[PDB]
């Protein structure tokens, strides 16, 4: 196969290429790397870190990066200026609530993970399901009827977040629409059980 | 003016975005806003937070949304797919260095500056000096001969790393040749001048 994204066998900064990759049917080598594993590899990498997406001869790093690159190729990417530059805002949103997120897991997850929930979530979910109303109400896709790499990511981070505290997107009606939408796509429904049927762990560390 | 650049008084995230802006001599307005005075209009932008670049009717935060924007109206975002992932992974990488000089500003300044300047910022200026190679040898600008939004990034932590150490990129010889050639460029001379004659604080916290 042509493409191959090495990371590891964590859902992680990964998995949005990966939902992406599987929603589009774009077949690729799923390269799981063990811990023990990376050592030996990190110097072929050009910041040293994972993932890494092999598209043919070229090698790409950065999860960011990644996942703009694929949009563009499969026109998941917005039809417009302004589409193109609202979902890149939209995702870059995404990662910083994913950052905030993978503080608590990896550094503080005893202590944190309720305040995280109670204090830090709701606001910051807010802040989506109000930029989420914008195109089509936020009734359907953060285009509106058009599919774009942004969604996927949005649909990890609410399906972490879920997993996390279940009752989280109670009170956002879109967003947990949202969710429910894109956890019915034929392809992701079918991954997500092959995931389960996996195990596959949300973070590097067990906690989720 | 068309063109507002609303980010706190200091150069932060928003510096990159000021650059391109000065050297591809964009007039735009630089909305330089007290701390104090933030709480009041906070829930005017999309995640709470700055930069915002506002263009005409557009508010765009997220600072590497914001960049891509810019590069794809200024044409600085590559001439192919190849180079517009290159440059993307490239800034990407800046980010991430940036992310780790953040945290020892804001949160271990005291105790872990000489650690970072010693043990963590070679290794991972030595990425940029390896990578950097890989197009005109390095001896240019990230994508050889023509300019790209990236190399703002790269100046600009390149420029903040070596008021930290000031001899940081010593032993980096396409760094600090490439660090010198965009000082050099003639609209960014005179703003650093200036820059450098008001002594504007890299950080919120005033340590650099
Ligand atoms: N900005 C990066 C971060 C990559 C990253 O932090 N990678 C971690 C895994 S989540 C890693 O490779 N750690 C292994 C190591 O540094 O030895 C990206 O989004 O791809
Ligand atoms: N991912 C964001 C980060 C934006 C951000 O962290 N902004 C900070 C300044 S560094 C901020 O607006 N702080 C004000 C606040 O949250 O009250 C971006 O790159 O623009």
């Amino acid at each position: 196969m042509s493409y191959k994204l090495t990371y590891f066998s964590i859902r992680g900064l990964a998995e949005p290429i990966r939902l992406f990759l599987v929603d589009q049917d774009i077949k690729f080598i799923d390269d799981r790397i063990a811990k023990d594993d990376f050592s030996s590899i990190k110097s072929q990498f050009q910041f040293g870190q994972l993932p890494c997406l092999y598209d043919g001869d070229q090698q790409i790093v950065q999860s960011g990066a990644i996942l703009r690159h694929l949009a563009r190729k499969y026109n998941l990417n917005g039809e417009n200026e302004m589409e193109t530059t609202y979902i890149d805002m939209f995702c870059e949103g995404v990662r910083d609530l994913h950052v905030k997120y993978t503080r608590m897991i990896y550094m503080a997850y005893e202590t944190e993970k309720d305040p995280y929930i109670k204090s830090i979530l709701p606001g910051e979910l807010a802040k989506f399901e109000k930029l989420l109303a914008t195109r089509g109400n936020g009734r359907n896709l953060i285009l509106g009827d058009k599919i774009s790499y942004a969604d996927y990511a949005l649909f990890e981070e609410l399906d972490v977040h879920q997993i996390l505290d279940p009752h989280c997107l109670d009170k956002f009606p879109l967003l947990k629409v949202f969710h429910q939408r894109m956890k019915d796509r034929p392809k992701l429904k079918e991954y997500c059980e092959k995931r389960d049927a996996a195990k596959v762990p949300v973070n590097g560390n067990g906690k989720q």
